[PDB]
């Protein structure tokens, strides 16, 4: 009928956008690319024939059982768990255009433009429609379709946890000039049965192996020197220099690294249930040197491998430790929001200025490839300034390090092209139809019916079909062996220490970094599975792409890792998060496009709030029937 959403017979309503919402566009400029990045690839294979189209059949040609055997536990639970994200997409890609497009087909909101791509989104649903419920059904059983392929992965795992470690305690919060033989008395006396073998304070360690390590460096640049002058006949001069410096400095600190006392402690016990009675006590006892030692302000928490324990970073500690990662953060934050606007905005730079016809709608390539390309570059860079920014940040546990390097890139990127995208495409979507008001109208307020995004939806397509065809790809290229490009400029002949170079190689695989990189692009395509419905076909071709390409790097081209259990833990936490997220964003666009008073926002505010309770307990009270089920 009179839909009145920017019909074109009146302004032409150049906030329209472009026909099939540029898709197809990108889907060959990247796509081209993609049949350009792979034959590249291939040059560069050139290089591994240089002592030290065949990898086509080389990623078919593998099996289950050469990939477990080489490679260890740790790569194949990771293909599993692909393996069950690519079911999942499976039944949600078959389900969502099985009976969600159809649904979203119906209607007529943008049905007056043939080309527009809004017809499959959300955005052409009526304001009231009984029918609409199934959206708000659809995201809630799929949440569901979240927990029970889950369940069905996190099923197929052992121990990894045998000892579960009861051993020693890292007690912190002790008095800084206590002595060992103090703590020792007052565990014997305190416990009724207790064998302290032994108790060892920790001094301020930092500036030791902070000289040490730069005295060792010093020493291998040295011995590296000496024996190329050895074979050709000041570097040797200054790198000495440097190690006289370095190793009297060594000995100066030394002679003073015990006037250092940190006041926290390792305590090892010869029993491990003494251990779990003292920790529970815990979380005291007094002795004859209980008020000497302040016990009441000690922290008492199971002791991490001596291997896993950061010595140097143990000094910055309390208050001062918080303040640093707090500031690291919003560093972080402020450049995450540096590197996000421009998408938005080279994005949204036509739609300013409504008064425009349609044909000033520019090229799809300038508005939707050109800020998709650089969307997916910034995010695939940013895993590495995040964990880069990890060394600067004092965090203790090597182990801890590792879950909170993952869990911090993961919601920066999901910062980064989730939720700050949308966002703000939200806010210079409602700017443009309340602007849509001043030029040729007499209504007093937004009809707030089509408000859904400035392309609705489809800079979301294209961000995941970007980081398919280009960010796979990218990431076969993205091998140790790139340092295999540069050489080839830098001279003509020596082709001896070329090689040389090649053979660093040896990353583990940081798991990480492809968990949350997988995350990010699940996230975005379960989040919007139920709003813009075309996106999941295009997220299955990702995350095949994704399971090829990692599974080729994993048995050819990656040393084999031995990573912590407590990852994988994680990621499934992950990806139980991202239906939360779907749901959220569910709640928010049906709260703009009717309100609270809509049945269909309450229904899905309600089960939001039945989710995130039953997901807050878990931590607390977990029990069975919820996910995270690892045996």
């Amino acid at each position: 009928p009179k839909d009145y959403c920017y019909s074109a017979r009146i302004r032409s309503t150049v906030l329209q956008g472009l026909p099939f919402g540029g898709v197809p566009t990108v889907l060959a400029l990247d796509f081209m690319c993609f049949l350009a990045l792979l034959f590249l690839f291939s040059i560069l294979r050139k290089v591994a024939w240089d002592y030290g189209c065949s990898w086509l059949t080389a990623i078919f040609r593998i099996k289950d059982d050469e990939i477990r055997d080489k490679c260890g536990g740790d790569a194949v639970h990771y293909l599993s768990f692909q393996r069950h994200i690519i079911g999942l997409l499976v039944v949600v890609g078959v389900l969502s255009v099985g009976i969600v497009l159809p649904v979203n087909f119906s209607g007529d909101l943008l049905e007056n433009n043939a080309y527009s791509f809004g017809r499959t989104t959300i955005a052409n649903l009526k304001s009231g429609n009984n029918l609409l419920w199934l959206h708000t059904s659809f995201a809630f059983l799929y949440l569901l379709l979240t927990v029970y392929s889950m369940r069905r992965h996190t099923s197929k795992m052992r121990y990894k946890e045998d000892d579960l470690v009861k051993r020693t305690l890292f007690i912190n919060g002790i008095s800084k000039y206590a002595e060992s033989e103090k703590i020792k008395k007052h565990f014997e006396e305190a416990y009724p049965n207790c064998t302290v073998l032994e108790a060892r304070p920790c001094y301020n360690v930092a500036r030791l192996m902070f000289l040490d390590a730069e005295r060792k460096k010093a020493e291998r640049g040295k011995l590296y020197f000496t024996n190329l002058q050895s074979k050709e006949n000041e570097a040797i001069e200054y790198y000495t220099k440097l190690e006289q410096k370095l190793k009297e400095d060594y000995k100066r600190e030394k002679e003073k690294v015990n006037e250092k006392p940190l006041g926290m402690a390792f305590v090892t016990f010869h029993n491990e249930t003494i251990t779990a009675i003292i920790l529970k006590d815990f979380n005291p006892r007094p002795s004859s040197c209980s008020e000497s030692l302040h016990i009441s302000n000690w922290t008492v928490s199971y002791a991490p491998d001596p291997q896993n324990i950061y010595w140097e970073h143990l000094s910055i500690r309390g208050f001062i430790w918080w303040l640093r990662c707090l500031v690291i953060n919003v560093v972080l934050f402020i450049l995450l929001f540096f590197l996000t606007t421009p998408a938005i905005i080279i994005t949204t730079m036509d739609k300013f200025n409504v008064t425009k016809p349609v044909e000033y709608l520019n090229n799809p390539i300038i508005t939707q490839f050109f800020p998709t390309l650089l969307l997916w570059c910034f995010s695939a860079l940013l895993p590495t300034i995040v964990y880069y920014s990890a060394f600067f940040e004092a965090h203790w546990t090597r182990s801890g390090e590792n879950r909170t390097t993952m869990h911090k890139c993961y919601t920066f990127l999901i910062f980064m092209v989730l939720l700050l995208p949308s966002l703000g495409l939200s806010s210079l979507d409602l700017f443009f139809r309340w602007l849509f008001d001043k030029k040729f109208l007499a209504e007093a307020a937004i009809r707030f019916e089509c408000v859904f995004l400035p392309d609705n939806g489809a800079f979301f397509v294209n961000y995941v079909i970007a980081s398919a065809f280009i960010g796979n790809a990218m990431d076969l290229l993205r091998i140790p062996g790139l340092l295999m490009y540069m050489i080839r400029l830098c001279l003509a002949r020596s082709a001896a220490e070329r090689r040389n170079v090649k053979r660093h190689q040896a990353y583990e695989f940081q798991f990480g970094a492809a968990y949350a990189w997988m995350m990010c692009v699940f996230t975005v395509v379960m989040t919007y599975s139920i709003t813009c419905p075309i996106i999941v076909p295009f997220g299955l071709m990702y995350m095949l792409l994704k399971h090829l390409v990692d599974r080729y790097n994993l048995y050819y081209a990656y040393l084999p890792a031995k990573l912590d259990k407590k990852i994988h833990s994680g990621a499934v936490n992950q990806v139980v998060a991202a239906p939360i997220l779907c749901l959220f964003w569910l709640l928010f666009f049906s709260t703009m496009r009717t309100g609270f008073l809509a049945p269909t926002s309450m229904f899905t505010f309600v089960v939001l709030v039945i989710t995130i309770v039953i997901c807050l307990c878990h931590v607390c009270f977990g029990h069975f029937k919820y996910l995270s089920a690892h045996n």
